[PDB]
């Protein structure tokens, strides 16, 4: 199987590996990329993987050690790809939520395709078709999402944690900011006051929770204002792995933004 660290990384892999091999995901639905430790079984999957796909040591730190033991030919380290490095944004150091950038997802698919052709020469024609089919579906999805989000450009909102910058930059969304950088370090009152002052003063439309975290501080901030409440899921928990799952993921996230931000 191809073993992907996070579900959306899995979505990209499953486009390319479709009809070739299985895709498995390490991080369970509900879990956070910022607060996880590998299970004994997670470890076994890694050693036995045909290919491991992950963002890199500044993202899934919980995977760095077991991945370091594998052949270079059996891993894609997304953040370290030559075509990805020029695309990194500071938004230290650089923001590592790379699976929300279509352009990086493209570079990821190319790397996956390239590695799997070497490892599985029996599936070269299928892998080639899968890559073509992935690019076509992604290009259509980018057109669709760009349209869905266009009216929303310029509306301020806050997100729970700093996960969305690549997507927001791509499609012209204009976040006022985020509650947390690391979503485990709960934000203090300081702070929650600064956010609500921004909300009112800058006339924000939305605040967004995330299903991986209890929404209390988000609801608290919105309380006594006209700001609407929504939810974004940077990990696509309700989407199943499969050929068109990455496109479905981007479309779902866009719909989650629009659901709250619509109605000017
Ligand atoms: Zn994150
Ligand atoms: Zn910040």
């Amino acid at each position: 199987a191809v073993v992907a660290s996070l579900k959306p990384v899995g979505f990209i892999a499953s486009a390319i590996a479709d009809g070739v091999t299985e895709t498995e995901v390490l991080l369970p639905d509900g879990a956070s990329e910022h607060d996880y430790s590998l299970r004994p079984s997670d470890v076994k999957r890694l050693q036995n993987a045909d290919l491991v796909v992950w963002v890199g040591p500044e993202m899934e730190a919980f995977m760095q050690k077991p991945v370091s033991k594998l052949p270079g030919a059996k891993q894609v380290t997304i953040a370290q790809l030559e075509d990805v490095k020029p695309l990194l944004m500071k938004s230290g150091d650089f923001n590592m939520h790379l699976w929300l950038s279509p352009e990086i997802a493209r570079a990821t698919a190319v790397a996956i395709h390239g590695k799997l052709v070497e490892l599985m020469p029996q599936s070269r024609a299928k892998l080639d078709a899968n890559l073509k089919d992935f690019e076509a579906q992604l290009a259509s999805t980018e057109t669709q999402v760009g349209n869905e989000l266009a009216p929303l450009k310029g509306k301020g909102y806050f997100v729970f944690h700093d996960a969305y910058g690549y997507f927001e930059k791509q499609f012209g969304l204009t976040p006022l900011g985020h509650f947390t950088v690391n979503p485990e370090i709960q934000p203090g009152a300081q702070r929650l006051h600064e956010i609500r002052t921004q909300l009112v003063e800058q006339k924000a439309t939305c605040v967004f929770a995330e299903p991986q975290f209890r929404p209390a501080v988000v609801e608290s901030v919105a309380r006594g204002t006209s700001v609407r409440m929504g939810t974004l899921d940077p990990l696509g928990t309700n989407i199943k792995l499969g050929k068109t799952s990455y496109s479905e993921f981007l479309s779902q996230l866009a719909n989650q933004y629009a659901s709250c931000l619509k109605g000017d």
